[PDB]
């Protein structure tokens, strides 16, 4: 199932995001492949909404380091989609 797998995993519920989802949009934690339309796919299995609109860039760990050579800035993706009016993933919304 190429839907929330590989592609889209999990969502991310922060200041910048929930502010954010306000308008429909929603970033998300992927792997560094999952096409752009290839999440619109991910998100329209499990969420089943309508994306209007999908904006990804990599995402590293905050100090991408942590303490001496313990993690390093890996290799995350991020995802944000956005829905068009009158729709709303409510995977996100109620996960607050």
């Amino acid at each position: 199932m190429k839907t929330a797998y590989d592609v889209i995993l999990a969502p991310v519920l922060s200041e910048k995001a929930y502010a954010g989802f306000a308008e429909g949009k929603y970033t998300f934690w992927v792997h560094p492949k999952a096409t752009k339309t290839e999440i619109k796919n991910a998100v329209e299995t499990a969420f089943k909404v309508k994306v209007v609109k999908v904006n990804t860039l990599h995402v590293r760990g905050k100090k991408k380091r942590l303490g001496r050579y313990l993690g390093k800035r890996p290799d995350r993706k991020k995802a944000i989609v956005q829905v068009a009016p009158g729709q709303k993933i409510e995977a996100l919304e109620g996960l607050i």
